[PDB]
């Protein structure tokens, strides 16, 4: 077998097979020598006596509300406390990436396509003695027996954060404009070639396809007029493809920049509020510059929905994952004076991780009803009987589902929670403990350690027998929470570093696009240094209703 | 008209209009102030009286051969030096990319089509009362006119730096994998949409084309044997779509990664140089790692190969075109504690900077044969008459032609250099004053200040009335070249970014790829740093001939 299964190699050091049974460990720059790369160099000794825990870090930032107060009022201060939250971050993420499903060594395959989620970690080679690795049984536990045992839910367990409906169709809208599996291909694969925040979901993964959506009149994308409300365009109008069961009706299969927000209304509510916020964006610039052709105006407004979404996911959306009493601030120029790369790849483990359907309620309830799953999916009749108002009103209210502490995958979407288990073996994913080394983590030595608790963990154990071999996405699922929190620290600790990237990677970040000119002069550029999810919905929404992240 | 017409913003400050009439300059980061970003803050003012001109720089570089000859010599200063050699440049590219032939502003299409050349100008508007902005006459003079005034060869100009044949035949070759323009789409699109040093030249630009060149044992080219020698594959034989007259002899119809390498036996000779370089580094790959399969083999030579080109363009090629005393470096190890994008879109002037045509002589000096270029063409006959090492030997010998000083095109590639002039305008390029202030360079302030001589300068004036309209192209091809040297200041201050930043973006040059470990190890890490013009024929070429890139 491959020399390299077990994982010898500690602390970032690449393994590479020197021979059928032999592997050698290349220890360049990871701070550590020694075959395996376990034995520290001096300043590494210094470093690793110094530098705190991730989960002081977390303490520090989510108590003493009392000095975060000061903090957050003084903006050199603030400033200073942002510019470490992202560096402390950077070492972690491969750019340019690395590895792919198909390529567990560096490869100019693996570079140059587009059409790879990139790897944080290398797969399992193919003839490893176990799924693993080395470690474990030959066979991995049933994933329908992991998937009743640990992830159904019994009674549905809130988020004791507060996360509403507003926050997981938003959480949903957001992410699938980069996690867009290429199911043609393979788990491994991905339509997103823009590798992140593009707004492809609006406007379109193919310029074919963003002409077909656009009105090109003022920079505007088409719409239409529904009892004095505006909509997105139909498929038969735009000629745009879009996912939908035989039985929809011409009228109801709306056209958006991704083929399968009609699947949720939740969806179809921020692609319609995002479409008006993109012609109200055209409607300011063509004040600022009635001498702007529909061209630029579309350009300029796609930037500068571009900076929106950034701002809002690190300000509202990120801010309140967190749970931090520090305000994070959502200012590219932190980054100008170290070193940074613009550029960003979707790694699939990102993708594996955000399979947050512990999110998902019992039923959808808006105004006096309660719709099932059954109900709820492509029916956009409803999102047309209540409206966005109501919609926003009700979703806001909402309470959404923990997403550790075990047990709480809806059990509607039991198929989707057990091919993120059988995909994750299918593309090889290395074990837990593999990627909480990978992330400067101490492993995991029980599954009690894991949990937290005692039945659950007696439940694992019965079925993986090691901890070493315990998967990552299960793990995520079942994992202990911060105190009162949605989230365990493996989610935050991996998820934070990939969101980083994704968020400050955008070439408009860079200091060659982070001026007021790119962006139509300073009240566009003011469009997105004041952009919030309040100011969306109430710019958007009939009637300007209250909104959050919370309830 | 576009009120930017007139390019009246200075010093990098972006040019943005406000109303029908009215512009507004952005002077973010540029180090100046002013409606034209002309008022200096006091700490440029500064940098400005201490910073060295250009030929300052490049007069200190050329000379004082005693103090160069102890900093060659002593590793810790010549890393220095180049040090500042690579990051006195830098910062004169925008790398995330910005404009193209199609936007004159940033956009979200320009910064993600790969289909565009990039443009470090923004194109002249559409609707500019004259073909430069404001300044000239309606109509640039025809370009006919200029070509046979001041471009084409009357007598044969040497190079007086020595420039031979293996270096003209080897710029061909090294840029043919980046400048690969889209005739289907236009003059401002090119195939290459790796965007620089990926070897697809050798390789195929797509999948489809590296599988059809591929042995499939060994990590191996395919290749055929004639009379003893190795050689390319057929078209026959692979399937692979080549340029060639019906009338070549099928078996001298090679096929090699690009298709336009059959057109010059030039080319062909390194085609045949690199496809045997890479299945010798196999053979080597193959002795370290017996475990290894096809794939790997491939992958790693492929990245093996690219770092080769790279250390070979630095040290040698480079190295020779600066006339520098000081002995250039490749490592990338010196950008690791500073600020570097490792990544690189190819702009349209690098493409129109490297028209060197004036380096073809008017035979080919093959032995005892002098081949017309009508002989020369298409005929892969002469190279397998007369062998690779009479190539590299008659080539080695044989003097090029001088690139700056005017008038010194082959008449026989006439219809290129008219080409140029005409696409350069076009893709709406800016004036060569522009261009030399976009680069800090101050602008020329007459035609005999560009010449250096009166007669050229005459016609010029007589065909372009204005300095300040005179093109970069033709500029380029009749501007005094440095003392005894090949090119002028123009081509060295735009060339040297451009060059940069293409060889040190490449991704085996950032932190995470430059390790033993990604070439197969320490044996395939020294193939790189050991790599030379004079190694890569030593080794793949019968007799191991002396070569080099001067007479
Ligand atoms: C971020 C939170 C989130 C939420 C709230 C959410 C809400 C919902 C929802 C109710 C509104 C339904 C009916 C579904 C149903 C699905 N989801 Co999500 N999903 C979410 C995150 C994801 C992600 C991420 C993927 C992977 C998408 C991809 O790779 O294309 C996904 C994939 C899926 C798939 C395809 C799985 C497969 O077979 O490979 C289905 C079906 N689901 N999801
Ligand atoms: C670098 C020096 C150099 C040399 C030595 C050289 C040597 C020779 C040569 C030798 C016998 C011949 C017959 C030609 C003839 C041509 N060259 Co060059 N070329 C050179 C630099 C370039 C560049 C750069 C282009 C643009 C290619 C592109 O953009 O596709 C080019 C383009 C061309 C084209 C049209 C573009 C196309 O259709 O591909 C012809 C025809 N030529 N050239
Ligand atoms: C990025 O990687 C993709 C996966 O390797 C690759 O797609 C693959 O491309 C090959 C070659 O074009 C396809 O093979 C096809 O052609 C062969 C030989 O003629 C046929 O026998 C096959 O049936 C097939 O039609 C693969 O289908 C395809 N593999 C997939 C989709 O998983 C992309 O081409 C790569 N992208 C780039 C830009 O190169
Ligand atoms: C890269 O940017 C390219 C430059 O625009 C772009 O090429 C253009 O593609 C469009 C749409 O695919 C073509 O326009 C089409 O318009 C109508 C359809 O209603 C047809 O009748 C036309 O024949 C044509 O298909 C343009 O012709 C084409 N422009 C060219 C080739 O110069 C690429 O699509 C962009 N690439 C990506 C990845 O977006
Ligand atoms: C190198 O790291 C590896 C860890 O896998 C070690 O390999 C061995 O570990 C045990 C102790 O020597 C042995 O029982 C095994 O034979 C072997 N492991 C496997 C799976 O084959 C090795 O000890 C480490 N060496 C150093 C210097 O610490
Ligand atoms: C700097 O920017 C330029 C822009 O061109 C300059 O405008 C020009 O002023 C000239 C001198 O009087 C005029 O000859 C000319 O009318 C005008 N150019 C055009 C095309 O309108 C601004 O005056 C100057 N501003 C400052 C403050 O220096
Ligand atoms: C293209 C991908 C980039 C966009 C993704 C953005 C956000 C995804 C959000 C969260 C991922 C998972 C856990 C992070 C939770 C809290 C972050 C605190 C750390 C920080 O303060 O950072
Ligand atoms: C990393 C090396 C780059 C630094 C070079 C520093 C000084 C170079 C001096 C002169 C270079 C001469 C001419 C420039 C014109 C074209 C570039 C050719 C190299 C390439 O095709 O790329
Ligand atoms: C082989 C070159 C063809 C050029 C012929 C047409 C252009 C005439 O050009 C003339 O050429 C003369 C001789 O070099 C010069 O003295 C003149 O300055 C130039 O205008
Ligand atoms: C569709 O949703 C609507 C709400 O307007 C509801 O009345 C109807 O029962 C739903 N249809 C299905 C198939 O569930
Ligand atoms: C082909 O090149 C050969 C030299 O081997 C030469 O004799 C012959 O004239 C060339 N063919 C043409 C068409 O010039």
């Amino acid at each position: 077998h491959h020399p390299c299964c077990s994982n010898p190699c500690q602390n970032r050091g690449e393994c590479m097979s020197t021979g059928f049974d032999q592997y050698k460990c290349d220890c360049t720059r990871t701070g550590f020598y020694g075959e395996n790369c376990t034995t520290p160099e001096f300043l590494t000794r210094i470093k690793l006596l110094l530098k705190p825990t991730p989960n002081t870090v977390h303490y520090i930032l989510t108590h003493f509300k009392g000095v975060w107060n000061i903090v957050n009022n003084i903006p050199f201060l603030r400033s200073l406390i942002m510019k470490y939250v992202l560096t402390s971050r950077s070492y972690l993420i491969d750019s340019p990436p690395t590895y792919n499903v198909h390529y567990g060594y560096k490869s100019w395959e693996a570079f140059s396509n587009l059409s790879y989620y990139t790897r944080a970690l290398p797969p399992v080679a193919d003839d490893c003695p176990t799924p693993m690795g080395v470690k474990g049984n030959k066979e991995l536990p049933d994933s329908k027996e992991v998937l009743e045992k640990v992830l159904l839910r019994r009674e549905f367990i809130p988020d004791p954060q507060g996360s509403n409906m507003m926050f997981a169709f938003f959480a949903q809208h957001f992410t699938h404009q980069f996690f867009k599996t290429d199911h043609k291909r393979g788990p491994g694969f991905t339509r997103g070639l823009g590798h992140g925040v593009d707004l492809n979901h609006i406007y379109g993964e193919t310029l074919d396809r963003q002409h077909k959506l656009r009105l090109f009149k003022d920079g505007k994308l088409k719409y239409q007029v529904i009892g004095g409300e505006v909509y997105p365009p139909t498929v038969k109008d735009t000629q745009v493809e879009m996912i939908y069961p035989p039985h929809i009706p011409e009228n109801l299969q709306f056209a958006v920049g991704q083929e399968v927000f009609g699947l949720v209304p939740g969806l179809m509510m921020y692609a319609t509020i995002w479409l008006r916020e993109h012609n109200r964006v055209c409607d300011i610039l063509k004040q600022e510059h009635p001498e702007w052709g529909d061209e630029q105006l579309f350009q300029t407004s796609r930037l500068i929905l571009i900076g929106e979404t950034i701002k809002i996911v690190i300000e509202d959306y990120v801010q309140h994952l967190s749970g931090y009493h520090f305000k994070l601030k959502f200012d590219p120029e932190l980054l100008f004076n170290q070193q940074f790369q613009y550029q960003n790849r979707i790694a699939s483990e990102f993708n594996t991780l955000y399979h947050w359907h512990p999110l998902l309620p019992d039923t959808f309830n808006i105004e006096d009803q309660e719709y099932s799953f059954k109900q709820f999916l492509y029916n956009n009749s409803i999102l047309l009987e209540h409206g966005l108002t109501q919609f926003v009103e009700s979703f806001t209210r909402q309470i959404a589902g923990r997403v550790a502490g075990g047990r709480n995958v809806p059990i509607a979407v039991q198929a989707v929670a057990k091919a993120s288990i059988d995909q994750s073996r299918e593309m090889k994913y290395q074990s837990l403990n593999e990627y909480r080394k990978r992330f400067s983590l101490k492993p995991y030595t029980s599954f009690e350690e894991l949990t937290g608790e005692k039945e659950m963990a007696a439940e694992l154990k019965a079925l993986y027998s090691d901890i070493d071999v315990m998967e990552l996405y299960p793990a995520l699922l079942v994992e202990k929470p911060h105190p009162d929190a949605i989230f365990g620290e493996t989610m935050v600790e991996l998820g934070a570093p990939f969101s980083l990237k994704g968020l400050m990677g955008n070439p408009i970040c860079s200091p060659q696009y982070w001026k007021p000119s790119t962006f139509g002069g300073e009240v566009g550029f003011k469009i997105i240094n004041t952009a919030s999810i309040q100011s969306l919905i109430c710019n958007n929404v009939k009637g300007c209703p209250f909104t959050s992240f919370n309830v």
